């Protein structure tokens, strides 16, 4: 036999059996990643919180050479500690201030944007595909309206997007071609005069602030194209994922359907069990440092499962179920937890609700139109998707 092999499964519809019964045993053991590297993966709630809670299991230290790794990087190694970047700068309060989805007009936009999306699947006809012309169009326009950049340039944008999140064992050639480019777009923007609004247009003009004067240009790109990327990424993947959730669950389409202001509880559990996240998060100890019955030793890669935490049924009773009357309904780590908890949070919660509360005003029939065994699971990436997303209403 060999040492047990991560990930588990690519398919986003179902947790594994093989979880349940790992964390009972073995909340947190030794596993093999995909460059052969030893991990040890954590499937807890417990001590998945104790990890992400805890700085000696640090983010940035997986990117020295030399150290185990998850998958290849397909980013500078500098890139990895990217929000330390952002706050060593002191650009950190702006950054996150700017991708809330509290501007005037962004939530307006986001349900035009949603309904325009969806008005144009009615009128093409069923079959449409929720993944390709609904979810990820909705992350891409969202995301450049919160950048303030034009919305023609999003899909080039976009499409950096299934290499840049690939989990490979070795790196990318296609990685840094389309990285290169997409900094060189930043940068292009930020010399641009007519980008004044959103995350750039405030980047624009801290660059010229003589309290960032400092502040390298090449920074000021790489957040533009990271906070691009995986906003879009996460919400796109998350909202699908949702979206199957839903479409499994049609006595909770009918609920939010006769009942909308229930969406946002609805979205709370969508969100908690998730299958977005391909692989557990990756953080490599600094120090020696207990955790469960395993001494962690200084050097040795992490892997906090997601799926572990959300499916904790010492944590969240009948954690399969979804049930909008939980005590402790955010307590969940779809976000993480601690340093790196997710800075765009609040938006991905609205993008999803909106997506959803006009997607079941428009199809309040949506059903899939093949067989969910037929939807093609992308693998070797960094999160679970369907290629496709066939459905009827
Ligand atoms: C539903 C949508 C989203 C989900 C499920 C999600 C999930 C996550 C998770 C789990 C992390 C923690 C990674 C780790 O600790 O290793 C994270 C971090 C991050 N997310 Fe999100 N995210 C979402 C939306 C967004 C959006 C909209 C943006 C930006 C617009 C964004 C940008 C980031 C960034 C930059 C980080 C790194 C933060 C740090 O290292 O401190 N995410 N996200
Ligand atoms: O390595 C990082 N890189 C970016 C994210 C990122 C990755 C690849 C890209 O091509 C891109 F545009 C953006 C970031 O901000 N933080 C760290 C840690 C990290 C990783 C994955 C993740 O999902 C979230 C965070």
């Amino acid at each position: 036999t060999v040492l047990l092999e991560v990930p588990f499964s690519a398919r986003g519809d179902r947790i594994p059996d093989a979880v349940a019964e790992l964390r009972t045993r073995e909340p947190i053991r030794k596993v093999r990643t995909i460059t052969g590297a030893e991990a040890w993966l954590v499937s807890s709630y417990a001590l998945c919180t104790q990890v992400l809670e805890d700085r000696r299991f640090s983010m940035k230290e997986t990117a020295a050479a030399g150290a185990p790794r998850l998958n290849a990087l397909t980013v500078p190694p500098e890139v990895v500690n990217n929000m330390g970047n952002i706050a060593d700068a002191g650009l950190r309060k702006a950054v996150m201030k700017a991708i809330t989805p509290k501007a005037p007009g962004l939530e307006q936009f986001l349900r035009d944007t949603a309904n325009s999306l969806l008005d144009n699947l009615i009128t093409e006809g069923a079959p449409a595909d929720l993944r390709n012309d609904f979810a990820d169009p909705l992350a891409t326009a969202l995301h450049c309206k919160v950048l303030g950049i034009p919305q023609e340039d999003g899909p080039k944008l976009f499409r950096s997007l299934s290499i840049a999140f690939m989990s490979s064992a070795d790196p990318i050639p296609a990685a840094k071609i389309n990285w290169d480019r997409d900094i060189e777009y930043m940068a292009g923007i930020l010399e641009n005069p007519n980008i004044t609004t959103g995350l750039m247009g405030e980047l624009s003009r801290l660059r010229k602030d003589p309290a960032y004067s400092h502040v390298s240009d090449e920074l000021f790109a790489t957040i533009g194209v990271t906070f691009f990327g995986a906003g879009v990424i996460s919400t796109g993947s998350f909202l699908t994922t949702a979206l199957i959730s839903l479409i499994q669950r049609p006595q909770l389409r009918n609920l939010l359907h006769e009942k909308p202001e229930l969406i946002p509880a609805g979205v709370e559990e969508l969100l908690r069990i998730n299958l977005s996240f391909a692989d557990g998060l990756p953080r490599l100890a600094t120090a020696d440092i207990q955790v469960g019955d395993v001494l962690v030793r200084k050097g040795e890669l992490v892997l906090v499962l997601l799926e572990g935490a959300n499916f904790d049924p010492e944590h969240f009773p009948n954690p399969g179920s979804i049930e909008l009357d939980r005590p402790n309904p955010t307590s969940h780590l779809a976000f993480g937890r601690g340093q790196h908890f997710c800075p765009g949070s609040a938006l991905g919660r609205r993008h999803a609700q909106i997506g959803i509360e006009a997607l079941l005003k428009k199809m309040p029939g949506v059903d899939l139109a093949v067989p969910i065994d037929q939807l093609v699971w992308r693998t070797r990436f960094q999160r679970r998707i369907p290629e496709r997303l066939p459905v009827l209403w």
